[PDB]
C-alpha cells in the first residue's frame, strides 16, 4: 500500500448502465435488488436528450440511461442541449449498444476536484473521453477512458443526484431494501492484463493490491475503497476460458462484474432467490454438498454449523484471506448477453472495515473443482 | 350488418412481437407487471446465434419479446443455414426499428389457416410483402405483409409455440396469473386514416364494425374475433392531438395500444396495481369522482351498487353499447417514449360472447369531460 494515488479519491459513486429502454431495465433492476427509484431525469423534468433513472440501495447508486429520438433535440447543439448529463452522445450511445448490448458505461469515483483529476489523467497518458464540465455552478464532472468503450467518471462537489435530476415522488418509489449497501468493486475483462494496468495505474497512480482459464491483479486506492481489478484470459485449457467467451460476446473489453457489499448477505440472498423467477436475478447453480462439508475444515472457527447449513441452502461460496472471511456467490448474467453480472458479498473481520477483507475469492476456482469431483465419484 | 368479407380464413390472434434491445428486461418487467408465465424460448442456450426471444403467456394471451446478438455470432449464415428461429429476423432492420421507435410493437400476429394463401391473396389485393412464406420444419408457415408504419401483420398456420422454440424449465417456469386470457383489440395510430384503412380493409376483407382529438374506425374479421381499430389525429385550433405527440415521439406511425381481455378484472387490477410501484405498471390518473357518482344511472342495471364501489376503488372506466357493457382501464406507457400503453378490459353481453361486446369506450370520450366539469362544482 504506497498510497501512490496522483489525485484524491473518495469512494465509488455510481455505476451507469446504457440501455435500450431505461423504464423497463431499470424496473426489472429495482425488484430484482432491492433498490429505490430516488431521482429521474426525462421528458418530464425538461430532457429531450435522454431518460435517465436512478436507483439506491443504501450507498450504492444504479442509473439507466437511453436516448430519445434525435428529432425531438433536432434544434439543440452540445452547448444548448436539454440534456442533464452533458457528456451523452446518441451516436456513441446506440454505439455501445450496438456493438456490446445492456452493459456499463461508466464506472464513476468520487473524487476532491474533477477538473484538476481529469488533466492529471491526461498528463499521465490517460485517453480523455469528456473534458471537464460543471453543472449549476454545483457539480463537476469529467470522463476519461478505462477499458473497451467504458469510462471512469469524476464528479466533484462545490458546496439530489445531479443538477437537473428531480427526486422521485415517494408514491411511485416503494420503499424496498434487501440489504445491499456498498459497490465493492468493478471487474474489467480485457484480452492483454500488462497494457490495461500499465495504462491505468499509469495515470491514477493505484497500487497493486496483495490456473483455471484467467489472470487478475487488482488495482486499489489509497484506503483501498475503490477496487478495480482486471481479468485476461488464459487459453488453450481444458475447457475454454470464461473470460473468452464475455470477449467474444461482448466485441472486446469490457466491464465483466459488479459486486454489491450486503450488510447481511443471507437475508440479500434469501430475498433474491424468492424473486428469481418472478421478474429478479437467477443465481449460478449451487456448489455440491461435498463443498460444504469441507467448510467445517477451513472456516469453522469464523461460522458456526448453523451457518453453514445456511450458506448450503442459499448456496454460498466462502472464502478466506490472511485478514478475514469473505462470503459471495454469482448471478447468472443480466442481460441477453453471457457477459455482466453481479455478484453479492458480505466481508468479515478486519476492522472501520477495511477493503478487501477476505480477497476475492480466487482460492474458490481451485475448491469448486475439488468438491465437484468428490461429489462425483461418491 | 357483418357483411363477412374475409379474403382467407382468419381463427383469432395469435401473439403480438416486442423489438428491443434487451430481451430479458423487458420480458422480466412484463412477467412480473402483467402476471403472465415463462413458456418458451430461443437463444444462445438452444442454438440460436442470431437473435434472443423470450414468450411469455396469459391464458392465449402470447407475448413475444425480441432482441438482436453481435452479428458476429452468425456470420457464416446464410438463409437456408440459419440457427435463427424465426427467418423473417435480421439485424439490421431490428436495430433500425428501435432507434426510430423505442420499444414497441413489431408484428401484429393473427392465425390462418393457410399462410401462403393468405400472403398471396394479400398481395394479390395491395399488401406490401414484407416477408413472403417461409415453412418451419414442415409443421408451420409465416408471412409477412406491411400493415402501418414499420409494424407488419403476421400470419402463422399449422398443418396440425415454434419450431425451434424450446419449453421452458419448469424450475424458471412460475405459474404467474392475474387472470388475463387473450387479446381483444390491438390499435393503430396514423396520420391519415383513410389511405390506411383502403390499404388495410383492401387486401383482408375486414370489414368495418361501427372532439377530442382523433378520429378512428375499426376493421374485423368475419366473426369479429380480431379486432383492429386505427386512429388518425384530427388537427385543430383548440388542443393538440395526443394521436400527433404519438406521431412525434415514435417517429411516425406504429402500434397505439394492445387491449387484454381478463376473465375478472377487479381481480387482475387488483394484482397489477399491487405491483405498480415495485416493477409493473403504472395506470392513467383516475376520474373524478363525479364520475362514479354518474354510474349506477347509467349500469345501474348491470352492475351492483357493491361492483361499481369496487370500479372506483381502482379507477375503472365503464361504456355501454346498443348490446352490451365494457370495462376498461388504461396503463401509462409501457416504456420510455410516450407511445404504446396497455388497456385491460372485461366485456359483459352478447351471449358464447361475440367480439367487441359493448364498443371501445368511445363513449368515455364526452363521458369523462362531463364529469370533470361537474367535479370542479
Ligand atoms: C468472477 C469470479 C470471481 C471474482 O470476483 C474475480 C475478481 O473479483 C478478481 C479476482 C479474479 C476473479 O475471478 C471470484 C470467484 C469466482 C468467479 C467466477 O466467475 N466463477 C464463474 C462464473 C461463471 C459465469 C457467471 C455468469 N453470468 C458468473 C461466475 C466461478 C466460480 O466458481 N468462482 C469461485
Ligand atoms: C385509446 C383509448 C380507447 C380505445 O381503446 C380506442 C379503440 O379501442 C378504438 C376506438 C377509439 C379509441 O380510442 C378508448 C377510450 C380512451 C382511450 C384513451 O386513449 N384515452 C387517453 C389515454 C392518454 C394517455 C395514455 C398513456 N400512456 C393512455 C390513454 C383516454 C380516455 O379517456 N378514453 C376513454
Ligand atoms: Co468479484
Ligand atoms: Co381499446
Amino acid at each position: 500500500n504506497p498510497k501512490s494515488d496522483k489525485f484524491k479519491v473518495k469512494r465509488f459513486h455510481h455505476i451507469e448502465f446504457w440501455c435500450g429502454d431505461a423504464t423497463n431495465v431499470a424496473r426489472r433492476f429495482s425488484w430484482g435488488l432491492g433498490m429505490r427509484f430516488s431521482a429521474k431525469s426525462d421528458l418530464s423534468t425538461g430532457n429531450m436528450v435522454h431518460a435517465s433513472y436512478l436507483l439506491t440501495s443504501g450507498d450504492l447508486r444504479f442509473l439507466f440511461t437511453a436516448p430519445y429520438s434525435p428529432s425531438l433535440s433536432a434544434g439543440e447543439i452540445k452547448p444548448t442541449t436539454t440534456a442533464s448529463i452533458p457528456s451523452f452522445d446518441h451516436g456513441s450511445c446506440r454505439s455501445f449498444f450496438s456493438s456490446h448490448g445492456l452493459g456499463v458505461r461508466a464506472v464513476a469515483i468520487e473524487v476532491e476536484d474533477a477538473e484538476s483529476a481529469f488533466s492529471i489523467s491526461v498528463a499521465n497518458g490517460a485517453i480523455p473521453s469528456s473534458p471537464p464540465i460543471v453543472l449549476n455552478e454545483a457539480v463537476t464532472i469529467a470522463e476519461v477512458k478505462l477499458y473497451g468503450d467504458v469510462v471512469l467518471r469524476y464528479v466533484s462537489y462545490k458546496a439530489e443526484f445531479l443538477p437537473g435530476f428531480e427526486r422521485v415522488e415517494d408514491a411511485s418509489s416503494f420503499p424496498l431494501d434487501y440489504g445491499i449497501r456498498r459497490l465493492d468493486h468493478a471487474v474489467g475483462n480485457v484480452p492483454e492484463l500488462g497494457p490495461a494496468l500499465t495504462y491505468v495505474a499509469g495515470f491514477t497512480g493505484f497500487h497493486q493490491f496483495a490456473e483455471s482459464g484467467l489472470n487478475s491483479a487488482v488495482l486499489a486506492s489509497n484506503d483501498e475503497m475503490v477496487l478495480l481489478p482486471i481479468n485476461e484470459p488464459v487459453h488453450g485449457t481444458k475447457r475454454k476460458s470464461q473470460i473468452q467467451t464475455y470477449l467474444e460476446h461482448n466485441e472486446g473489453a469490457g466491464l465483466q462484474h459488479l459486486a454489491l457489499m450486503s450488510e447481511d448477505i443471507f437475508r440479500t440472498l434469501r430475498e433474491m432467490r424468492k424473486r428469481s423467477s418472478i421478474g429478479g436475478f437467477d443465481f449460478m447453480p449451487s456448489p455440491p454438498p461435498t463443498y460444504y462439508q469441507n467448510l467445517k475444515k477451513r472456516v469453522g472457527d469464523v461460522l458456526s454449523d448453523d451457518q453453514i447449513k445456511e450458506c448450503e441452502e442459499l448456496g454460498i461460496l466462502v472464502d478466506r484471506d490472511d485478514q478475514g472471511t469473505l462470503l459471495q456467490i454469482f448471478t447468472k448474467p443480466l442481460g441477453d448477453r453471457p457477459t455482466i453480472f453481479i455478484e453479492i458479498i458480505q466481508r468479515v473481520g478486519c476492522m472501520y472495515q477495511s477493503g478487501g477483507c477476505g480477497g476475492f475469492g480466487k482460492g474458490n476456482f481451485s475448491e469448486l473443482f475439488k468438491s465437484i469431483e468428490e461429489y462425483e465419484k461418491t
